[PDB]
């Protein structure tokens, strides 16, 4: 109940990358103020939308320090803090504390499997050197490999000090069965795509890449859901998924970068290595999408 | 759009068994009527939930002629007649039209790893048979093996003959990307426990075995959903998925039938083998149950 | 131990079909007295490889008879009577015990997700209608669906009246903990394309498909690792794989009986629907192979 | 061809930590020169064995010039440079070029999907940093979730600058099929398990991490598959696999730093956190592991 301060749609900030692949911090400043001028309710930095597993310990914390600089006090502030390691992770924690964040989050470790006794213990250690900042359990099983049961996540989410369940799953029904089995906890749809049905199945916000370029539509289909249009957020869902549909074609964040781009935000669109470039035959498509963007606000 | 008629809820009727594991045609008959009293736009016969695939083809006909005689004419009636075979397939076709059918229905035919264009023919052939009754394609990757691409669904659905897609996927970006892609389909959702999502993600009816047992709550959640109530389309799904976790624990089929059972609608519950009856120690909660929905009538 | 007489090399027989897809009951004849007279250990009939997911009951069960007819007491027999259905595998069961078949086989039980106790349960009761001849559990989780454990595969292989394990596994990691836990079990290896490398893991045996038009060249890696040849093992495994490597892509079951059509084993190489017909791009490869074959006897 | 050198028998040298989690050097050197000791044709360094990824690239970079100054000139020195971000893969390839290393290695980049032609890509631009000493390319599908077809690893290994293919993957078919494509290339067997039929599939060699504890073993297998003792090979590998199943229950990096301390070679066995230390309960089995594993020499 004390964390509802953390409710809320929220962009999985990008990190802009000069032409050299070195961090833009000149463009990141202006990719957080033009978050902020969204309307949104917090800002998710370094998380797997920011790149953060082709980035240091020190440029993570970096951006870190960077966007408290532009956003505490303006709006929430959660930093994704996780690693394979955890003493990697307790490093980032304590700079998140430091620079004010308002809650960390870390992925389920992987690449290596742990138990599920380890990814407890992994989340205590990160929750203590966070030193009283809630703790964001963030669940991507598409790309962690990590395949937890409904019992698992509901212990993971009673630990001391866990404030927020980030779900970045399809599956509806267990969406469901989380909001039944914990009516009060924060609940962050992670799969932009299914944002309204997600809403709709229980949980109260969400993390997203694509709310960089249009957190507008993200925000009216949580109006919508409160205010009963259901034909609204159907169309608006309807809306976001074109443009998703045009950036998983291009790659995502790299279509985001390039969309960020030309509404003149971000000053070069590159992800780093091994991401390629986005190739020349999109270019008019993200263009298009860019202009229709600043218009329709 | 000719096939609007098809739209909406309809139980994917259970095939009730005496004590011998022979049909029991009293209690399908009774099965039937009970169905139409709850309000459905219709019954879907000899599908997965029917226990098709431990039956004989004798054995499901005599299942279709049986419904056809208690129910055409007064609501919508969908014949279930996949197999693996498309010879047998088409048996089943032909019959589903000789009784009055509305529409037949083929799972993706599995075990043997099938061509995407071997699973046309094999719906073209059974459409052939079907003698001008449309065809339902009923995609199910959880259970059949086969996992179909978005483009590949494309052109199933197009497929000359085609009237539907009952949808058994949790994966509601796909459900939203058929829905604009095909603005008329006829499309049903078919996992219950996301049936409020599914509608909202773009189907605009549903296919369930939990129908048969609480239909109200489906056909509330539709009109919740119509009349822009949110929270009452997430409360029906609350009580619906608290149900459903009931029946997960016990055994969907076998559960259902119980329940059926203490209803009165059905004399035995039981399953074919090589599903066990329900363990002793659910009966009370099954009773209960059976007990809560009547009063909730 | 009293079973060591069903170890060995097994054809996976398949069913000859007519130009219109009845049982083509002559060539089934001549396609039993062949893999007689390539010298096997045995034939397993009704299998996976013999369509008998396309075919009714009635239709295995004059195929079981049939072949009895021609192979009873000069090779072993093995009748592969599983059904999803258990009162189905257990009418096939009881009537390979009449034709005289050595020992019955079942797949795994599909479709449906089952419970190990009702997986057990179903061995069971096959057993008991086998009336004295012996099981072989088949294991073929690719297309099953089943994923049973090492546990599990223990518990099946001693219930009593088991006597053999078909293992359609590429884990050999498995194949060498059963082995090791089992040293008397009879233990079938099932990807021919693994054959060598499964009698190294612990395999005594195997049940194929290809040996139906090849069986002398598995016979031959038998006998090499018997000798210690290590190389002549490989030799004969590599020139198999060629021979897969082309069946998987013109499809196998069609393949194979196209390749007995051009040795004069079968009057008609077609698989029942929905497999298609072989591409006649093919037919020259097919050709050359069967007159490969042949040259090499 | 000209990459002869490469093939053989190589642990995945494990990285020693001391109490605090910090790289324990004088334990590193001697593990070293333990492994020198077995006889092993070559040691692989900072792989996954080697806790790569709960490290930082200083600290890989450490490991890689100690083990240089302990074994360049004696054993063959393969360093696994793969990172997720080619940039820090480049870094580590140059460093192990100006420390005297034989050969890199990469991992396939994991969790963000990769096009197969970003795959191509870095691996092309680590190549180049490694100024000139062949790569390995490393497969690891069950921990990387990246899943090459066959095609697509042809093409890896026939990039320029390519001299082997580290094979982590279960499918002994494609390890013949790979071997059967290309006649000469170096082809490292990855689960230790299945190594004597990974050899008799088409390996030529092997990279493991149990090879730390008793690589005579592998050798062992090596020899006798050589010299045609096809029953020997079986017995080695069956004592191997007693052995990989207490590793497996106890944790496998852990329960091998744990033996290998037993042996007198790591002053001190932990792993990185996430990992837990080793069950105090599996300490008997673990020294009694050691003592037989000495005896044995
Ligand atoms: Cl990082
Ligand atoms: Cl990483
Ligand atoms: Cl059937
Ligand atoms: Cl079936
Ligand atoms: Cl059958
Ligand atoms: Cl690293
Ligand atoms: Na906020
Ligand atoms: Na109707
Ligand atoms: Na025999
Ligand atoms: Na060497």
């Amino acid at each position: 109940h004390m964390v509802s301060h953390l409710r809320g749609v929220m962009p999985a900030l990008l990190t802009p990358f000069d032409a050299q692949q070195n961090i833009d911090r000149a463009s990141l400043r202006r990719l957080v103020r033009f978050n902020i001028e969204q309307g949104v309710d917090g800002v998710y930095v370094g998380g797997s939308t920011g790149e953060a597993f082709v980035q240091s310990l020190s440029e993570r914390e970096e951006v870190l320090e960077i966007v408290a600089e532009e956003a505490k006090g303006k709006i929430t502030l959660i930093a994704h803090v996780g690693c394979v390691s955890t003493a990697e992770s307790q490093q980032l924690a304590a700079a998140a504390k430091r620079y004010g964040f308002d809650a960390v989050s870390a992925v389920t470790p992987f690449y290596y499997p742990f138990s599920f006794e380890e990814h407890c213990d992994h989340y205590r250690a990160i929750i203590d050197s966070a030193d009283g900042i809630p703790m964001v359990v963030y669940n991507i099983p598409a790309l962690s490999g990590v395949k937890l049961t409904l019992e698992q996540i509901n212990q993971l989410v009673t630990l001391p000090g866990v404030g927020a369940l980030k779900q970045t799953s399809g599956d509806l029904y267990q969406m469901e069965q989380i909001r039944r089995a914990h009516p009060e906890l924060v609940l962050y749809n992670g799969y932009d795509e299914i944002f309204a049905s997600g809403l709709l199945a229980g949980a109260d916000g969400g993390i997203g890449s694509t709310y960089n370029i249009m957190a507008w539509r993200y925000l009216g289909i949580v109006q919508a859901l409160k205010e009963g249009d259901t034909a609204k957020a159907q169309q608006l869902q309807h809306e976001c998924n074109k443009v998703i549909d045009l950036l998983v074609k291009v790659g995502v964040f790299r279509g985001l970068k390039t969309v960020l781009h030309y509404m003149d935000v971000l000053s070069v669109p590159l992800c780093r290595k091994p991401f390629a470039p986005v190739e020349d035959k999109f270019q008019a498509e993200l263009k298009a999408l860019a202009q229709q963007l600043m218009q329709e606000r």
